[PDB]
């Protein structure tokens, strides 16, 4: 049969659809129901007869947070070489005091084992995780959490400090029992790419070596991460993806067949699955894995695609003439997939999100999957004793399949289903791999450990009785109608009914991206000072209509514009790429910018301008406030968000009923004239709105003018000034003037924080749209005890972003605006160059591009301006030197965004409480601020307020007017 | 605006006091605008996702 | 009502977001002789309550009445280092205002005093 | 010092006496039942008894 076309179900389809077709199927006989029933009640009585992780959660009431500060501070504990030093360690010093230094050491650890190896003062302030958990439980109950944590890090996990080391504290001249879940996962450096890759080839052969002589099934497998073994597994890197990863995956396979192991390639993101079925199949089609019955991957069934990919995986396998090994799960990345299609404002989620459907959909899977035995050898993972016992029911008997399980996880389940049925397999996987992957790991792990909904969290808890725990999924369902969950909005409704959200696009859903990409690929003079004084005098006429024009009115104008705008989504993306320069994320990110602006000053205009506020005050009066327009508003906007700054700083003049003069940035008229031409076709009335372009000249003859009756501006903290002085030197009327300027944003890392987490939102910050955001991370803070591996993946990581033309899609960083950018840009960096360390300068395209760079700078004194450019600058502090590194951030003066990692939430709030910055985010990138979510501008040097985005916009615009009426004639 | 009453003698949280043009940059002193004018706004985002 | 708690924004799950109002610094208060004591409090107590500390220059005509609301406040709760009466004539009032550490200006009086003090702040760098 | 006491008597006299004992233990507002229980924070558990009235027309059970 033909090798099947390159996988594309439908992304995101409607459950009631998918329940409709479930809930009758998964019907059984009373008799299955019966034997599905006493094996299950039997598994749970087992299970209720040692010790697991989400026993210690429950038994000292941890969050997931505390939880992992006590494993992390465990496997520090047992790598001490001197038992009874621990001891004392945990005795004498756990507890009394230093515990932010203990939190952060032993997390430090994991990194730089250098880094841990003091005396406490009484009556320490209990802060920290650790001192946190102290005052809770107290420190006596802290030190038995650990001591837990303990035994559960020594048992459970194969761990060390290289891969060398792990593997050697997992050896059995005989047989493992388990097979390897290895740790890695998202390389985010060409050379992590590479040590992956080596672990997984020294975990197949220290597992060869000890593979037993039985025939396959009965043979140890392997586990492995594709975003392991590439530093840029992405969509948008297919064409690189297919020529680099396809080998080195057909090696590790290779490696594995020579020993006939299984060989499993996980299934992570939802937004990844197509890629790595792509991956998955040319690497299969290889002639050198003939032969060998032990290649395999795992399938989600929390997601609506996977009996599609079931499908696909068979025909690969009679295609190729394979058996293949195929790993069912559920799915361990629910949570990031629901913020993920909220966030790019998907139109469904990829998943399910009724528990009981992912159950259900679990079940009809492995239906499917029973019957493609013998070809198929299906793998159940799962540590449910119901979903256990229901796919037994089905199979009929206990050949041809595997459960699987995870160390630490499942065991008293599974020992009772080998005493009640002999003949049953089942695979135990040990995590195995270095300190340096523990963390994220960790994770994943505690967040289905500590989840309510958690079969095994719930089965710990005997609170819940037996019966509860073997509730069908299809009689939580019960309609076809309820398969969705009731209280998840879709992210077209995440902002209901205060206004709808805009549309995103799905790159990772082949269908939408190549539309997409097609849509778009199909897609001035200035002005003399006489044209713009006629442009005030014209906007001053209009005024007096538009300002009486109903509120309702205006609002309708700017709804429409937004449907307009997400209409014509693909001409104004095409512009934001040519004109702009933009990538394909960033210009289809700034039009969703563009439309949220209009619904929500929209939304907040009916608020406040739709009616009058009665004022309380003695009978026989009435008192009224209401909002009046001010006059003509002159707009100045940027060229680095030509479209959504531009809309945003005109629609909430207009809203606030305003007429407006708009002078763009000279680089970018042409997207502000046809922003300008969708206003008029709106609802906007010629004579409210005025598009005049040209240089400082222009913008300087409009702020000078004196029948205007305010400024909004968006640009250069010297243009402010000057515009400031510029009207204060008026002897008419003071008049408001709103002024979003630069920043130099820094951000604060400390040793608790993930490094390859905080490479990656540095990277973002830093780099994306070629650091040309207002919001961009200029100053990295970064603790010393990690500062090495972060500023080393940091620069690994952008060594990987492809610059070049922003229409090709694999393109990261898109060129700077003009040539004077390019030459200050260029300037900086030959100053810095001989000022300080260059951890990193890439290789930039002929033309206008500027490559990201890295310095590293002895102090923070050193960088005195906003470069607006994509280029990263460092300073490592000691950790009781924090006090220096927020005085050096409050120096500049400015004090736009700043960004803040660290797990420790006392720290945080310190840090919080400390800085006066516009826009503070903590453990996340520091741009792309959304409209109504993050209120978005700073203040010092960065801005005068209100912020843009948010409820104290459009006040501002707007005058207060006080009508008193004597109405005692009345009665 | 002051109808079939006196024009003076305002009271604070009644009528919000102040003018426009030559007469004043707002907000109007005694009503509901007016503190925030005093203040700077900033927002706090936290990514929650680690702890669930 | 403003400042007693922060506003939770909508977003996506996973993430919190809130919205904050800080006292902006030192604010200057510059108060008129036609209401010395309301319009002088007025001012004052709104950049106090909004966070700010409050350097305050009452009209040269009435520093008697502005004392007694400065030392009332004290009394009343205001700490000392959050509260400052200075008396002067207008170059008193324009020491104050040209200072590059305040954070704002609350004035109440001339039309052609207000244009001179907005001059002077937008000259600062 | 603390004197210790032991339940000491007969098994026709046990059940009369295990009622009244498992009452108390089994109780929410129990101190020893609190204390065991690890959601409730040391701090609460330190709450003074004066600032849990705090006014005398309080002092009765409203429920
Ligand atoms: C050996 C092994 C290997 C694995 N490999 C992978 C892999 O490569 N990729 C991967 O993604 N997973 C993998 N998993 C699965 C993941 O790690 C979890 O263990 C698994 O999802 C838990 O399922 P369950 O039957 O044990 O538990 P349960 O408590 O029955 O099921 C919990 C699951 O339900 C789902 N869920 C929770 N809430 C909702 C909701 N509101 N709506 C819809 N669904 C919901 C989630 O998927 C959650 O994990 C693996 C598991 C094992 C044991
Ligand atoms: C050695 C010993 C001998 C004892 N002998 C006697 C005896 O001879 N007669 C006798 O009656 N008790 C006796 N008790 C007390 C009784 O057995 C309980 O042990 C005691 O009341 C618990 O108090 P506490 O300080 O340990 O615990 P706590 O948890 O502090 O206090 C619980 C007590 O609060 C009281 N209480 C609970 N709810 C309310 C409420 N809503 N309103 C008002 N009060 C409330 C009850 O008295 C309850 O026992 C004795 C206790 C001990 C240890």
């Amino acid at each position: 049969p033909n090798i099947p076309p390159p996988f594309t179900a439908p992304y995101a389809p409607d459950d009631a659809e998918i329940a409709a077709r479930l809930l009758p199927a998964s019907h059984l006989s009373p008799p299955q129901e019966a034997r599905i029933h006493r094996t299950a009640t039997r598994l749970i009585e087992a299970i209720r007869k040692l010790g697991g992780v989400e026993d210690m959660l429950r038994e000292f009431a941890l969050s997931t947070k505390e939880g992992l500060a006590l494993m992390v501070l465990a496997e520090a504990l047992l790598r001490v070489p001197d038992a009874r030093t621990a001891d004392q360690f945990i005795e004498d010093k756990l507890g009394e005091g230093d515990f932010i230094h203990h939190e952060t050491k032993s997390t430090a650890f994991l990194v730089n084992a250098s880094a841990w190896a003091r005396v406490i003062q009484p009556g320490e302030t209990p802060d920290g995780t650790i001192g946190r958990l102290v005052k809770r439980l107290g420190a006596p109950a802290v030190r038995t959490a650990t001591r837990q944590a303990m035994r559960l890090m020594g048992n459970h996990f194969v761990l060390g400090e290289t891969i060398e080391q792990a593997l050697e504290r997992g050896k059995p001249g005989q047989k493992t029992r388990y097979s390897f879940d290895m740790l890695g996962e998202g390389a985010r450096t060409a050379a992590d790419a590479r040590r992956y890759f080596d672990a997984y080839a020294s975990a197949i052969e220290t597992i060869g070596k000890a593979a037993g002589n039985h025939a396959l099934p009965d043979r140890p497998g392997i586990s492995v991460k594709l975003s392991a073994l590439h530093p840029r597994f992405e969509a948008i890197s297919r064409a690189r993806v297919m020529v680099e990863l396809v080998p080195q995956l057909l090696d590790l396979a290779q490696r594995a067949k020579a020993h006939d192991l299984n060989f499993t390639v996980d299934a992570e993101e939802a937004d990844r699955l197509e890629l790595s079925l792509d991956v998955i199949a040319a690497t299969l089609a290889d002639p050198s894995l003939k032969g060998w019955d032990g290649f395999g991957l795992a399938i989600q069934a929390y997601q609506k695609r996977a009996s599609a990919v079931i499908d696909y995986v068979d025909a690969l396998a009679r295609a190729h003439d394979r058996k293949l090994m195929v790993r069912l799960v559920k799915g361990a990345y629910w949570d990031t997939e629901i913020k993920r299609a909220q966030e790019r404002g998907l139109d469904g989620y990829p998943v399910f999100t009724r528990k009981a459907m992912t159950d259900l959909n679990y079940v009809a899977c492995a239906s499917k999957l029973l019957a493609l035995r013998p070809r198929i050898f299906p793998q159940f993972a799962t540590h449910n004793a119901l979903t256990v016992a229901t796919v037994l029911e089905m199979a009929e008997g206990s050949s041809g399949f595997e459960f699987q399980r995870l160390h630490g996880m499942g065991e008293a389940l599974y020992e009772q289903l080998a005493k009640d049925h002999a003949d049953i397999a089942y695979r135990t996987y040990a995590p195995v791999g270095s300190h340096r992957d523990l963390l994220a790991y960790l994770v994943r792990r505690l967040l289905e450990n500590g989840a309510n909904s958690s079969f095994v969290a719930q089965a710990a808890d005997y609170r819940v009785p037996v019966p509860a725990l073997l509730q069908r999924p299809a009689d939580a369902i019960v309609r076809p109608q309820a398969a969705a969950h009731p209280r998840i909005p879709l992210p077209c409704d995440l902002f209901a009914p205060e206004r709808r959200n805009s549309r995103g696009v799905e790159f990772g859903a082949r269908t939408a991206l190549d539309q997409l990409l097609t849509d778009v690929k199909a897609e001035i003079a200035d002005a003399t000072p006489d044209q713009a004084h006629a442009a005030v005098a014209a906007a001053r006429a209009g005024f007096a209509g538009w300002s009486r024009t109903p509120a309702g009115i205006r609002a309708a104008a700017l709804e429409q514009a937004a449907h307009l705008l997400e209409s014509r989504s693909a001409h104004f993306i095409a512009l934001l790429q040519r004109e702009g320069g933009k990538t394909l994320d960033d210009a289809l990110s700034e039009l969703r910018e563009a439309a949220d602006f209009c619904r929500y000053y929209a939304a907040q205009g009916r608020k406040l301008f739709g009616s009058e506020t009665a004022m309380p005050g003695p009978t026989g009066e009435s008192n009224a406030l209401t909002m009046r327009g001010r006059g003509v508003f002159v707009a100045i906007s940027p060229w680095n968000f030509p479209l959504a700054i531009f809309l945003g700083q005109v629609t909430a003049a207009l809203m606030a009923g305003n007429s407006v003069v708009a002078k763009p940035a000279e680089q970018t008229p042409r997207i502000a004239r046809e922003a300008v031409a969708l206003l008029h076709e709106a609802g906007i009335p010629k004579s409210a709105l005025y598009l005049v372009t040209g240089d400082g000249r222009i913008g300087a003859a409009l702020t000078a003018h004196p029948d205007i009756a305010g400024v909004v501006f968006t640009g250069s903290t010297e243009v402010a000034r000057s515009i400031n002085r510029a009207l204060a030197a008026k002897d008419g009327p003071i008049v408001p003037l709103i002024a979003e300027t630069g920043g130099i944003n820094a951000m604060i890392a400390d040793a608790t924080a993930l490094p390859e987490q905080v490479a990656d939102y540095v990277v973002t910050s830093a780099f994306r749209s070629a650091g040309q955001r207002c919001s961009a991370l200029r100053l990295l803070f970064v603790q010393e005890d990690v500062a090495d591996r972060m500023i080393e993946m940091v620069a690994g990581a952008a060594r990987e972003l492809k610059i070049g033309d922003p229409s090709d899609v694999a393109t990261h960083v898109g060129p700077v605006i003009d040539v004077e950018a390019k030459q200050r840009l260029d300037a900086h960096i030959a100053r810095m160059k001989t000022e300080a360390r260059l951890h990193f300068a890439g290789p930039a395209p002929e033309g206008c591009f500027v490559a990201p760079h890295i310095f590293e700078l002895t102090e923070a004194g050193q960088l005195t301006e906003e470069v607006f450019g994509p280029i990263l600058h460092v300073v490592r502090y000691r950790p009781e030197n924090l006090e220096r590194v927020l005085r050096a951030i409050e120096r500049t003066g400015y004090g736009l965004t700043l960004g803040v990692h660290s797990r420790i939430d006392d720290s945080i709030e310190a840090i919080i409480d400390r800085v006066q910055v516009g826009n503070i985010y903590v453990n996340r990138n520091m741009i792309g601020a959304v409209v109504g979510v993050q209120p978005f501008g700073g203040n010092g040097l960065s801005g005068t307020g209100p912020k843009a985005g948010g409820p104290h916009y459009l006040a501002r615009f707007a005058t207060e007017q006080t009508v008193t009426i004597n109405t005692a004639a009345a009665g």
